[PDB]
Parts: C-alpha cells; structure tokens; sequence
C-alpha cells in the first residue's frame, strides 16, 4: 500500500504532465496521495494563472463575513456576522490596517502559535464564497473555471443526466480568517489555488480516520451534536492541533503559498487559517473513485447547512432513501 502513514505529499509536475488534469489526479492517487486527505501541487515554472493581479480592486465583496468566536482558545465555534459590501481594494486596505494586520513574527511556526493562542480574541472579516474566477481564459492547464463538471462525471459513470452547474469561488482573506473543520459537500474533492498574497495554513485528517474526528467533535460540542447528527456540515467548529494531539487524533499540517495548488480528497476533513491579506480560488470536482464516497456521505437535515442548487440531484440519485428528509431540511 502506498503512503501508509498518510503523509501529505507534494508534487512537481512538468509542463507535459500538467496537460491532462484527470490523468495527473489519478497519478497522485497511484502514489497514495489521497490517504493524507490533502496534497500540494507546485505548477511547472513555465505556467501562470494570469499575467498580473494589478486590476482586481474593483471586484465586489457583497457580503463580507465577520467571524466571531465563542469557547476556549483550542476549542471554539465561529458565527458569521454579515457586514456591508466593500470592494477588494477597500478590503485590502482594511486587512492591512493596524486593527487587522498580521503581527510581527519569526516564521510560520511562530505565527501558528500566535493564531492558536489569540484567535478567539479577535473577529477578522472574510470575503468568502464569491462566485467568479481569476484564471485568464487563455490559461489552458489547471484552469479552475474549465474543469470537467461533476454533473458530467456522474453522467459518464452512472448514465443518468442531471440538472446543475459547477462554478468556482473566490476567497479574499486576512490575518486570522478561519475555515472550520469540514469535508466537502457530498464528500467531493476540492481544488484550491492561492492566487496572491500571504499564506494559508491547513490541517487535515486522513479519510480512513475521519470518524475519529467526528467522535471527538461530538464530545467537544455536545449541544451541537444533540441538535444534528452531522453538525460538522455547519462549518462552524474549530479544534486546535494541541487538542487533537491530546486526544490521539491522527492529522497533518502544511502551509500553502501563493502560486501553489492544494487538493482535498473525498472525506478528508480539513480546517485552517490565513496569514494575512490573500486571494484564493476553489471549486469542487469528482472522479470515478468519488462515486462510492458520494453514496455514503453524511448529511445535515436540521436546516442549518443550507447548500447549492446542484446538491439536490446528487442526493436524489446517489442517496434516494435520504432524499425526502434532506430536502425538508433545505425547505
Ligand atoms: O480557503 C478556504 O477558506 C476554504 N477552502 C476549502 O475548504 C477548500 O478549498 O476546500
Ligand atoms: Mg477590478
Ligand atoms: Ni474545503
Ligand atoms: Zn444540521
């Protein structure tokens, strides 16, 4: 078995290997990358996502989210308070202000220490989940707006034609902005490209050990667990590396820098934080190996998780027994 310790792997494809996206994902899996839940892909030196980032300041963040924490430093939840619209240029200036800017630090490890110590005492503002793309239309390799769609994959594998579309999302971050512990909708893959700015630190649990994380989460968030049998679908709970180590949960960590791709694999729980002002782009995707994970994915039916239009068909076709209850949660 390849990669039996479930380490995060880093790949350096050549420009020739960067042509065929599906083939390279299958190659990474042949080397055991998926066992970690997360992989890093450094593009060939010849590639670029677009020519410059000089003209992005007029993009609108219609609903910036202030991430307010409750709990203790290593075990907390966050809720998202909606703020007034602002442009990317206005958000960048806010991120660089004395109130929100990254503090002085020695290295990534020192910054990680400061994040875990101090996150809860601040409420950073996240420009998350903005439909759109920063890939130039002429970028032909690993262009996250030109991938094969999940609906076309289901159709190719299973023969059933379904409604829905699959488009990317932009994330404009600042120091301490946080992504809570989650897997993707329907336990899909995700791919994330860091276009510009300061790094993003990730934590991940191997897919084969995901239920260990879920059992800890039910212990640490006992009211939430009573409310919903899949409450990590709410995307609000944080647990620190120190707490994970104290409870014997297998995980790994890695820092993504500008110009790098990360791939999350089906049922790989992940969480993390931004180091400073940055912009990422991400989208979900599927492969043939996903189908069995999609059929087994947990679902939130309590009403909190509320998701996209396109998840309807995935539930309806892959999980017809769950469909009626899940749909009530959506309505
Ligand atoms: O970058 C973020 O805030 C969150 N990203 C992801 O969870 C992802 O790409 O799967
Ligand atoms: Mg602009
Ligand atoms: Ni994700
Ligand atoms: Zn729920």
């Amino acid at each position: 078995a390849q990669n039996p310790n479930c380490n995060i792997m880093i790949f350096h494809p050549t420009k020739e290997e960067f042509n065929d996206f599906d083939k390279y994902i299958a190659y990474m899996e042949s080397q055991g990358a998926h066992r970690a839940g997360l992989a890093k892909i450094i593009p060939p030196k010849e590639w670029k996502a677009r020519e410059t980032y000089d003209n992005i300041s007029e993009i609108l963040i219609a609903t910036p989210l202030q991430q307010v924490a409750s709990g203790r430093a290593g075990v907390f939840t966050q809720y998202h308070k909606k703020k007034k619209a602002m442009t990317v240029g206005e958000y960048r200036h806010l991120a660089n202000s004395k109130k929100y800017q990254t503090p002085p630090h020695q290295n990534f490890e020192d910054l990680e220490r400061k994040y875990w110590k101090n996150r809860i005492y601040n409420s950073p503002i996240y420009g998350a989940d903005i439909s759109g793309s920063l890939f130039d239309e002429n970028t032909k390799q690993w262009n996250l707006g030109h991938l094969g769609t999940i609906q076309d994959l289901l159709e190719k594998e299973c023969g059933v034609v379904i409604e829905g579309v699959n488009t990317p999302y932009l994330y404009f971050g600042m120091w301490k902005t946080t992504f809570a512990w989650h897997t993707e909708d329907m336990d899909l893959y995700s791919i994330n490209y860091l276009h510009l700015g300061e790094p993003k630190t990730w934590y991940v649990v191997p897919p084969e050990h995901g239920q260990r994380l879920e059992r800890l989460a039910r212990e640490l968030f006992p009211g939430s667990s009573r409310g919903c049998g899949a409450f990590l679908r709410h995307k609000v709970a944080l647990i620190s590396p120190t707490v994970l180590k104290e409870n014997g949960i297998p995980f790994n960590r890695i820092t993504q820098e500008a110009g790098e791709f990360m791939v999350t694999f089906p049922y790989g729980y992940h969480a993390g934080f931004n180091h400073g002002f940055n912009c990422a782009e991400a989208i979900n995707f599927a492969t043939p190996r996903w189908i069995d994970y999609g059929k087994m994915a947990s679902q939130c039916s309590c009403g909190e998780a509320r998701v996209t239009f396109s998840m309807d068909a995935f539930v309806r076709i892959l999980q017809p027994e769950r469909y009626d209850l899940w749909k009530r949660g959506q309505d």
